[PDB]
Formats: C-alpha cells, structure tokens, sequence
C-alpha cells in the first residue's frame, strides 16, 4: 500500500516546454499548437520594472525581438499578443507534442504538480497546491518563468498555473493559462507583499483517512462535534471554515473507514488542544493540508463496503 | 528559494514502459532498444509464488504465451531469457523512444524517483530513498509490479530499481536492472520479512545544510564536536552511524555556504528531547532523510536534464 506525496507524469509537459528569450532576459514558455504562452514580464528591463507599460512595450516590440528554442532547434516568430498577464508568440510550426488539453483555473484548496523548468529544460516534478492566500510553497530559482502547474485527468493535461514571481517571505505567486493571477498580486517591482496563510482544513481530514487506511487509528474520537463548534472553538492555529461543500466530497473517504465526517472533525479538536508527546502520524509530525479528498482515494484505492 | 522533495521528469521513462501479460497475470514493463525487462514472477500465475522452478518454466514456455503492449499497437516477442530475478522478452522492433539509459546498482542511503504504473501507463511520480534495510516505504497497489526507480544525470537515465512485491510491514522490495534484490529477499512469496531501519544521519545533515542555504536560522549554534563522539549518540539513537566518507561527501555542500561539517552536529544532539520548540524547521517539524547531498547541490543550483 504505502502513501507518498505524488505527482502526475510530466512527460506530456515536458514536450511542451521550450526556451523564451527577449533581449537578456531568457525563461520557459508552453509551446502548444501554434502558439507559445510564458509571462509577459519577459519584455522588461531593470529600468522600466517599476511601473511597466506592457502595451507601449508589446507595440514596440518586434516577432524577431523574441527567440523561442525548442530543445535545440530555433522556432520562428510570426506574432506577438498579450491576454492579461501571460504572452502569446504565434509561430510558424505546430508542436507535434500537443498533447489534449484544456485552461483550468482552479480554486485555493485544490492540489497540482508543478514541473520545474531552466532555460526551457525540465529539472524536477513535485506536488502542491495553493494556499489560501492564494500562494504556493514551491522551489524556484532564476529562470524558473514558465514553470507550470498542471492535473492530468483520464489522458487531458489541465493546465491552471503559470509561475511569474516570488514573494519575499519565500513563498511564490503566479497566474492561469488565460493570465489572471492568482491573488491580490500584480506583475510589477513594488512593495508587494504576502498574506495571512491559514490551513485548508479538509485537506487535513483527508489526510487523516489516509494514514486511517495504512494503519494508524488511534486518533478516532467517539464525540462529535457541529459547525460552529469546529470554527468559534477550533481555530486556534488558523484554519479554513469547513463548508458543506467539504462534507459532501468527504463522503466516499467517510463511507469507506467508517468513520462519519462530523466524527473526524472531532478528532482534529483532540489534537489541535494537546497534540502529541512524540508519536508520529503516519509519517510526518505536524497535520499535512496538501491532499485533497480525491488525491487520497486517487492513491487509496480502497473499497466502501454499503 | 524554496525548498521541495522533486522527483526527476519521468518523460524519458513513461515512452518505455509497456503492458506485458503472461497467462492471466498482467504487470508493468521497461521497453529498452528490442528488449522489455518486466519481473520473473510474471510466468507464475497467482497459486505458485512458494517455490517454484523458473528455468524450468521459462523453457516450457513459448512466445506465444507472452503478450507485450504498448500505448495501443501489440508487440511480438522473440526471445525469452531469465537474467536473475527479470524475465527478458527480445520483442521484433525496437522502442524509438529509447533514451541513453544505464543500469547502475545504488546502496542504502541513495535516492531515486519512482514512476508508478498500471496496465503499462503510468499514474504517478515520487522521490524516495533506499532505506538501511534495503527497502523503499514507496506507494504500490496490486498490478503495479514492473515500475523501475531512476535517476537522471542530464541526457543519460539511471535505472536503479524495480518492484516485485510488498513486505507485509508494509514497506516495498525489489531488485536492479539486472535482476538481483536489494537485502536478503526471494521472489517467492514465503514468511520474509525485512530487518531494523534506522535513519541516514549524512541525509539529515544534508538537508539540514539546505535549510540554512535557503535561510532558516533559529537551531544554529556553535559547539564542535569532531568525527569520534558523536558517533556515541548516534548509535544509541536510532540513526546509521556518520562514516568517515559521509564527512568528504559533504565538502561540496560547505564551499558555497562556509559552515563546517563538525559544526552542525551540535544541533542534531538537541532536537532529540526537548521537541520542536519553534516547529517551522523549512516546512514538516521532524527529521527528513531522503535528500542526499549529490541532490540537495542539484535543487540549490538549477541543474536540468534535457
């Protein structure tokens, strides 16, 4: 059985990704079709980064301003627009690698892998997905523009994040296929900083069913508990307000251990007043937030016994 | 900055992995050039996994009988050949996307990505580590035999592992490329089972070296202490005693940042017994050990591969 933090295979990404460069700024960008999607904060210098006029600078510039190499042959640039915050280069041949995909923008809570990208060439694949201050705790470094985040769902890639900055207390911020960010975050050099980032609560009882699965199972609680019982109360640390949305896609993972969703949520009050004197929770020690309730029966492939 | 457990793009590894059925059991296969290594124990049907004879059953055994897929186009064998513990099917043509790859045996302590699949198509990718006792706490369920660990220099993949069987303690044993387990176990299915794990003590210092890269400062200190007493407490815990290479290993992780290697063990020896009096310790308040210092150099740094 066993339960790991996994991700979707890139492999159909990897035939997407390709090197962007304008003048001296050089980062990734998402080849598909004919068109080669990357951040539009590619056509800035240092000097104009303060206040950026992105449709004086587009205008300005030309199709040859632009070098896109896939791999190691140069493609050629017949057009350049802009859609929001994301840069389109039209070019003159279609990837054959295009594999069936689609622009989806998916809400904070909702979990992705992310293909980490230099100079066009893929470097890692992990896991994550966004906080509630519409942030992600990823690992860049420079030239990781274009990185994107993508589900991979029957044999359809949904793409839903495009990597643009970096915050300065570490965390990162992007936008969507379509160029809107993610948060109240905007692509320009200004004091701009995070948020207060809580916990995505259902994902922690998610994570619960989880480890119930792969043994551990005494952290069951026989007292259960309502709604504003579990926030008014249960909030010491920061958590997300649990909705009846919640509810409804814990259904399967309640169904199948047995355990009832109002039940679990009851469990957590145990552990957010005392928690644990040194024993381990299937294998990390504080609650992981990062599995949602369909990353769990995705690598649970457990049977609800009716 | 940033620091997350990355798994190398599996792109190069999904275009080689196959659906090989024998009688009425189906596992995974690596499609390398004209051959499609796949476990041994796809030749014994659910009811001889206690001690079965395989040279001769491989010889009883006719082409006919194996049935390799690919994406959607059915392959033919040829040949048939038992190399230790993976069963070798020389199929008619060749797999064209072969990558320059290379079969290399790893020891306790040494990590590699994992590709999961099922039915020949991939599912998921994760990072783990080969533990002291020779296995892996990977994620696998029924079907998934077949899946090889690999690493990636640049151009070339390193196969390392690939699964045959779960441990009834849950955790996950295989073999290399050329057939031979790691640790002391059997294909046939008996009442094996695996040693005492203990924890990579050169694998904690090398992640605790990337937290300081990145920049969490709170458990440093100043207390040195050389190669010869540490060694005390670290047996009498539960972690792999620190060798006199483990401490050249590091070198490189010290040029680029200046702290010494001796340095550090004075704030391992004290987060053993008071807790995590500060608990943000770059993300999860517990010991990681699944990041070795070849690979803590590779995220800090941007090493790509093709």
């Amino acid at each position: 059985s066993g339960f790991r933090k996994m991700a979707f295979p890139s492999g159909k990404v990897e035939g997407c990704m390709v090197q962007v460069t304008c003048g001296t700024t050089t980062l990734n960008g998402l080849w598909l079709d004919d068109v080669v999607y990357c951040p539009r904060h590619v056509i800035c210098t240092s000097e104009d980064m303060l206040n950026p006029n992105y449709e004086d600078l587009l205008i300005r510039a030309s199709n040859h301003n632009f070098l896109v190499q896939a791999g190691n042959v140069q493609l050629r640039v017949i057009g350049h627009s802009m859609q929001n915050c994301v840069l389109k280069l039209k070019v003159d041949t279609a990837n054959p690698k295009t594999p069936k995909y689609k622009f989806v923008r998916i809400q904070p809570g909702q979990t992705f892998s992310v293909l980490a990208c230099y100079n066009g060439s893929p470097s890692g694949v992990y896991q994550c997905a966004m906080r509630p201050n519409f942030t992600i705790k990823g690992s860049f470094l420079n030239g990781s523009c274009g990185s994107v985040g993508f589900n991979i769902d029957y044999d359809c890639v949904s793409f839903c994040y495009m990597h643009h900055m970096e915050l300065p207390t570490g965390v990162h911020a992007g936008t969507d296929l379509e160029g809107n960010f993610y948060g109240p975050f905007v692509d320009r050099q200004t004091a701009q900083a995070a948020g207060t980032d809580t916990t995505i609560t259902v994902n922690v009882l998610a994570w619960l069913y989880a480890a119930v699965i792969n043994g551990d199972r005494w952290f069951l609680n026989r007292f259960t508990t309502t709604l504003n019982d579990f926030n008014l109360v249960a909030m010491k640390y920061n958590y997300e307000p649990l909705t009846q949305d919640h509810v409804d896609i814990l259904g399967p993972l309640s169904a199948q251990t047995g355990i009832a969703v109002l039940d679990m949520c009851a469990s957590l009050k145990e552990l957010l007043q005392n928690g644990m004197n040194g024993r381990t929770i299937l294998g990390s020690a504080l609650l992981e937030d990062e599995f949602t309730p369909f990353d769990v029966v995705r690598q649970c492939s457990g049977v609800t016994f009716q």
